[PDB]
RNA sequence: GGAAAUUAGGUGCGCUUGGCGUUUUAGUCCCUGAAAAGGGACUAAAAUAAAGAGUUUGCGGGACUCUGCGGGGUUACAAUCCCCUAAAACCGC
DNA sequence: CGGTTTCTGCCAAGCGCACCTAATTTCC
DNA sequence: AGAAACCG
């Protein structure tokens, strides 16, 4: 029993090998994807949803304020049946002209309302900073300079751009930005000044407002929420995992980092120059830090010796910029808790409420609220309370930890199977779904091997991107149980050693262009015609993609006239909408999103096959389609076929479902991965499991007639008259199993 | 390899915003034309995934908040099952 | 039918957290 | 990447 498991962990593949008694036993490749930011599109759409939802409510708020103050109708500022709102109908004067009149004459309250809503809808960039400047930062500065020759942004836009002609042109120039240019961007503070200036000048012309109307219009139109609470994202202490990390800008953390730098420098001079320093020498460097939160290198040298060069750089040995600001603004638990509140609560109002709980006057709360702290140490307050008293006595960090019996938290209970990565203390270190997914597949393949072959002695991982292998190594050695060697189980293999051994063994140019090369790398890690016999036995494993969520439709909004030629006038467009070939959302025609599923039926008497396509929008609507695609002529839409009692549900197909198909041209069926269903031709796109072009057989060359060295893909395979069309299942290890019948899965709502 | 610290650069995840673009309803200006009918530039406003949910607080509201294109667990497979994945304020009574 | 082509939303500014990398210091 | 029209 010399049982070894080896893994080549890629960004899209898991190659594995199993050797017992120095003999190769099993082999396989797991391809789990074919795209390095998975959550990014979801986050952008989420950020965009909320920004516009808040803009709508903010504008709704201002429409309420003017409807009450000016005694106007609220619904006059809302659309009625996708038609322009009543307050904006008829021959309209532009808001740019109105914003210019506001500086010279009295506006009617109808005009003033449209002035407020125009400035509020696009209120400008919030230049909070006021270091290479980007496109928008350069524009707001360029517009700020030209703005000095005018009373307001409105007069500037109205006189320089509004309906002004370009040079030697019959065409108006643009006031808004056009076509990837940011030339018109103006800082938000100037548009607040204009609205305040408009209110002031409108008062002088005889416009009277309520006491709180201007105050509410100004605050609402320019309200901006602070950062949402993110305290749950802060990591935990490496000693007391139930504690949060301490903020860097706290009195304890200031003391701890200071003592760390000072004590380590004094001991560095003892090991390199032989000078032993007193505890008073420590208090000299410390008192210089505690005075101004600063300590220059020349003063460290002066306080103990000559102008000499350590292994250092810069002017400061200790630099706490926020220390002086914190002390000028002001129990030790209260100081440390207050610094935590400043670091977390970015909402100044909520921060004042938290600081009001402590015995501090209002002059201190306001000065403490204006402070900006960030960053954390890797240990907690609870740990700092224990270690800093010992380090004040001159003891090094390790000596203080040994004296307090502080050891880092390391898992002690090991399991037969590798537990979920989400249940380990390594979880909080990984937020990237790409890494999380690659770890997930490593776990799935490993536990499958352990279930099939039992416990193992050693596991070898290829380390190349490199820290992920180091992470997987510590993951496995901390949580997985092994067989004993006698009476280290997880080893890393150098990637530079793999490429050299690949040439030594002769596998350097074997299968570089197909999926099987991830396994030959795993076999080398586990340690010539005997191993290649096991490589040819490999069936590459891919998971079916059953995820029903995703973009519900394409993002391009389209006029229905675009489909008149293809579908057959507006008659055909309505038919396409009823069939799900296109969707209408918010009165806008859009194409389908992903076809995540297709349901295959078979006619009970004719044995013809039929396909029902199922898109992300159908799952969102929670209505299961039930009409099979029928081919249509060029400019028309033939009726689709209702799947009534004459048709028999066979199975559901997802991307990378394994199927066994045989066309009439084929003498035998072949295993292939389903890739897509083309609705216009009622046909399939399928690919070979290993994407290996060289080993193509006679029967496979009939199917993959247009295959090449890069991809073995067959397209436009009609389903209707398929000889064989069956569904199979692929395990994580590449074991193929006939798919037992399962009833059609419905949508529930 | 492991623990702590410092500086610099970077990746991802998360949050708060800005500007486009598109679709829709109108308007402004100009241009061709006998007319009918067109064309262009520009401005405004609405919409910008389908659709849902919710405590603080007895009830209601939106001039409140949140979910809605990601990941994990489960397994002839990985999903619509189970987790990551809520919580206050304001107005009226 | 079946092989091939067409067409897909985008950028900017700044603030947080988790990490990575490159140096450097103390310890095991 | 992936839906689906195009085209002979």
């Amino acid at each position: 029993m010399a049982r070894i498991l080896a893994f080549d962990i890629g960004i899209s593949s898991i190659g594995w090998a199993f050797s017992e008694n120095d003999e190769l036993k099993d082999c396989g490749v797991r391809i789990f994807t074919k795209g390095e930011s998975l959550a990014l599109p979801r986050r952008l759409a989420r950020s965009a949803r909320k920004r516009l939802a808040r803009r709508k409510a903010r504008l709704n708020h201002l429409k309420h304020l003017i409807a009450n103050e000016f005694k106007l109708n609220y619904e006059d500022y809302q659309s009625f049946d996708e038609s322009l709102a009543k307050a904006y109908k008829g021959s309209l004067i532009s808001p740019y002209e109105l914003r210019f009149r506001a500086l010279n004459e009295l506006l009617s309250k109808q005009d003033f309302a449209r002035v407020i809503l125009h400035i509020a809808k696009r209120r400008g960039y919030d230049d909070i900073k006021n270091k290479e400047k980007g496109a928008i930062l350069k524009a707001i500065k360029q517009n700020e300079e030209k703005l000095a020759n005018y009373q307001s942004v409105g007069e500037y836009l109205y006189k320089e751009y509004f309906q002004k002609f370009k040079e030697n042109s019959k065409e108006f120039t643009n006031v808004r930005n056009k076509k990837e240019s940011y030339e018109r961007c103006i800082a938000q503070s100037f548009l607040k000044d204009e609205l305040k200036l408009i209110f002031k000048k409108q008062r002088e012309f005889g416009f009277s407002f309520s006491k709180k109307f201007e105050e509410e219009v100004l605050s609402v139109a320019f309200y901006k929420r602070a950062l949402k609470d993110f305290s749950h994202l802060v990591g935990n202490c490496s000693f007391f995992t139930d504690e949060k990390r301490a903020p860097k800008n706290s009195p304890l953390a200031f003391m701890f980092v200071a003592l760390t730098r000072i004590i380590n420098l004094l001991n560095n001079l003892k090991n390199t120059e032989g000078i032993l320093y007193t505890k008073d020498d420590l208090n000299a460097l410390l008192n210089e830090v505690l005075k101004n939160g600063t300590l220059t290198y020349k003063q460290t040298k002066k306080l103990l010796g000559l102008s000499d060069d350590y292994e250092f750089k810069g002017e400061k040995g200790t630099y706490f910029i926020e220390f002086k600001k914190y002390k000028e603004f002001i129990s030790q638990d209260d100081l440390n808790e207050i610094a935590k509140d400043i670091t977390l609560i970015k909402d100044e109002i909520k921060l004042k409420k938290a600081l009001a709980k402590y015995d501090l006057n209002q002059n201190q709360i306001d000065s403490l609220s204006k402070l900006e702290f960030k960053d954390h140490l890797n240990i907690s307050f609870k740990a700092l309370k224990l270690v800093t008293p010992l380090m004040l006595e001159g003891k090094k960090y390790d000596e203080a930890c040994n004296e307090l019996n502080l050891k880092v938290a390391i898992n002690e209970d090991k399991k037969d199977f590798l537990p979920a990565f989400n249940e380990t203390y390594y979880k909080d270190e990984v937020t990237n779904p790409v890494v999380l997914r690659a770890i997930k597949e490593y776990r799935k393949v490993l536990n499958a091997l352990l279930k099939k072959y039992g416990k193992v002695h050693k596991i070898n991982i290829e380390l190349g991107g490199g820290y992920i292998a180091r992470l997987v190594l510590n993951y496995t050695k901390d949580y997985l149980d092994f067989l004993p060697l006698s009476d280290v189980h997880v080893e890393a293999k150098s990637g530079m050693l793999t490429s050299a051994l690949r040439h030594t063994w002769g596998f350097s140019a074997k299968d570089r262009n197909n999926h099987l090369h991830h396994a030959i790398d795993a076999v080398i890690i586990a340690y010539r015609q005997k191993v290649l016999d096991k490589i040819d036995e490999i069936f590459v494993s891919k998971p079916e993609r059953k995820k029903p969520s995703g973009a519900l439709h394409e993002e391009t909004f389209r006029k229905e006239e675009e489909f008149y030629q293809s579908y057959g006038g507006k008659e055909g467009v309505l038919k396409a909408l009823e069939l799900g070939k296109i969707r209408k959302v918010n009165g806008k025609i859009v194409k389908n999103g992903d076809m995540f599923r297709v349901d295959i039926f078979k006619h009970k008497k004719t044995n013809k096959f039929y396909a029902v396509p199922i898109y992300t929008m159908d799952f969102a609507l929670k209505v299961l389609p039930n009409k099979a695609v029928a081919r249509s002529k060029k400019g028309e839409i033939k009726d689709w076929i209702l799947m009534d009692e004459n048709y028999e549900f066979c199975f559901s197909l997802y991307k990378d479902s394994l199927i066994l198909i045989q066309t009439k041209d084929m003498q035998e069926p072949e295993f292939v991965y389903y890739n897509a269903f083309t609705s216009s031709t009622v046909s399939l796109i399928v690919s070979k499991h290993d994407n290996k072009f060289e080993t193509l057989s006679k029967n496979q060359k009939i199917l993959f007639k247009n295959a090449n060295e890069k991809e073995v893909i067959a397209k436009s395979i009609g389903i209707q008259n398929l000889k064989v069309f069956e569904k199979y299942i692929v395990s994580a290890l590449g074991e193929v199993t006939k798919a037992e019948f399962r009833q059609r899965e419905d949508f529930k709502k």
